[PDB]
């Protein structure tokens, strides 16, 4: 819903916590806020939701910004929740002075169960000036102040657990804030800060994953009680996948235990990781647009996302060939000579926009051991993109065959790929095939870790693959889809298999 949205006057905002790397969960949010803003020719704010102190190992803002650019999402302005602390304090005092907030020194268990059973706590009827004295205590971070929090005074008998005096401010004196250090001793809560900040920042349409509770009634109460400009708020379903560890504790465990090497490892749910695994932002965004709502708590399968991605990339990438380097066996076309013939072929047989490549042939070829051990004497097979041959004797250590290129491809059922036996021009490559880090769909947990989830293979590839640049995607004939990840000394390629949904 873009309720009462007006063309040219919509402002949304994407509000990630600046305390971690962007991961695919953020995906939906980042896109939908951009989607709706473009639908209405409006603006999308980027607000780092730094409302409470969190110990950070790195300033994550740069990472988030870079990933957002890598998704084509552009935003009008960048703010911090923390930029409104002074304003938020002002409003908190106004709340106290309208008798719509009180200080409460009741304990956490007691408070939780009085909210459960609906008992208004003793302090609910404090005087305004007592509430003010206590709030200043919190602002100062004294003993008393740390004993206290500020709650909204709504309705403890309400049907909705979120309207029974939610907490608005808290006193945190020991954890530093990633921007203001220990300058603030009290901090607003998410529930109090979000409506206020959206309102004063110009947001017309706040978008939020459904948290299964009716925070909406609360949001709205805050906005009306304070007499602020109204913000519409639409809840959409969270996007989460199976076999995906999204918990920072367990992610850090992986990283510090050398199960992965960085937070950008392709088995990780970070945006950098999944792009590195070969996903297109087009695929992800179309997946989001096409998936509809999801019951709170449901996890999606990866297969549809990768199938979308395959349909996207299949028509716009070159097709090259590669064989297993240590097990490839030699096939000799005994009627030809070792003169090296070079023919122009098309990089895509059905998309000449990608252009041409050079193909080399000789009397000597490299074919797959599986393909090889499938052959039979006097069997006429097809070297793809080249022509047909008839096998003579399967010596498997060698295969001898005779050329017959001018015959038709129709009468042939076996159509194998190949590499010209030119070791000084064949390109050596490492293929990485990744698997999920956990064996289960959701959560003694480390006993479900797939430790051997990075399979490496050495292959030879056509010389023309040298033309590829880092991050290029392509297809290996009868092998699958890959993305160039790294170029090494002596043009050794590191290639990551892109899942295809099958
Ligand atoms: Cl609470
Ligand atoms: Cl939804
Ligand atoms: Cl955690
Ligand atoms: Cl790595
Ligand atoms: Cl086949
Ligand atoms: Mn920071
Ligand atoms: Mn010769
Ligand atoms: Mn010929
Ligand atoms: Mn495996």
């Amino acid at each position: 819903a873009m309720a009462n949205a007006v063309i040219g006057n919509v402002v949304t905002r994407f509000p990630p916590e600046p305390s971690g790397y962007l991961h695919v969960g953020h995906a939906k949010a980042a896109f939908l806020n951009n989607y709706y803003a473009q639908m209405y020719e409006g603006k999308m704010l980027l607000r780092f939701d730094d409302t409470n102190p969190v110990l950070e190992d790195i300033k994550y803002e740069k990472s988030i910004i870079e990933d957002l650019e890598n998704l084509g999402l552009k935003y009008e302005k960048i703010s911090y929740s923390s930029d409104h602390f002074d304003l938020l304090e002002k409003y908190c005092i106004d709340m106290i002075k309208m008798n719509k907030a009180y200080a409460d020194d009741t304990g956490v268990e007691d408070m939780r169960n009085q909210r459960g059973e609906g008992i208004e706590s003793i302090n609910r009827n404090n005087s305004i000036e007592k509430n003010l004295e206590l709030f200043n205590e919190m602002r100062k971070g004294t003993e008393i102040g740390q004993k206290n929090c500020i709650r909204a005074k709504i309705n403890m008998q309400s049907k909705n657990k979120c309207m029974r005096d939610p907490v608005m401010y808290r006193c945190i004196v020991d954890v530093p804030h990633h921007k203001h250090q220990f300058k603030y001793k009290c901090y607003p809560t998410y529930d109090f800060a979000c409506p206020i900040i959206d309102s004063i920042e110009g947001v017309t349409h706040a978008l939020r994953t459904n948290e299964y509770s009716d925070r909406i009634e609360q949001y709205n109460w805050f906005i009306s009680t304070l007499n602020l400009r109204k913000v519409y708020i639409y809840e959409f379903s969270r996007l989460a996948f199976v076999k995906t560890v999204m918990s920072k504790r367990k992610l850090k465990w992986f990283v510090e235990n050398n199960v992965v090497d960085s937070w950008v490892d392709p088995r990780f749910p970070t945006i950098k990781g999944i792009l590195r695994r070969g996903l297109t932002k087009e695929a992800l965004f179309q997946f989001i647009l096409e998936q509809g709502p999801s019951k709170a708590g449901n996890l999606m399968q990866w297969d549809k996302l990768w199938s979308i991605n395959k349909q996207i990339i299949d028509p716009i990438i070159p097709r090259y060939a590669a064989v297993d380097k240590n097990s490839s066996i030699l096939l000799i076309l005994t009627d030809l000579t070792d003169q090296v013939i070079q023919k122009e072929r098309d990089l895509h047989m059905k998309n000449k926009s990608l252009g041409t490549c050079n193909m080399y042939y000789n009397n000597k070829y490299l074919i797959e051991l599986e393909d090889a051990q499938t052959l039979l004497e006097n069997e006429e097979i097809t070297l793809i993109k080249l022509g047909n041959i008839i096998i003579k004797n399967i010596e498997i250590k060698q295969i001898n065959a005779l050329s017959n290129f001018h015959g038709d491809f129709k009468t042939t059922k076996k159509k194998i790929h190949w590499l010209p036996y030119l070791p000084q021009q064949l390109i050596t490559c490492t293929l990485y095939e990744y698997d999920h880090l956990i064996t289960v769909d959701k959560f003694d947990w480390t006993n479900f870790i797939n430790f051997n989830s990075k399979h490496e293979t050495l292959v030879y590839a056509e010389p023309s693959i040298s033309s590829l640049k880092v991050s290029d995607k392509f297809q290996f004939e009868r092998r699958g889809y890959f993305i160039l990840d790294k170029i090494d000394p002596h043009h050794h390629l590191h290639l990551i298999k892109i899942p295809d949904g099958k």
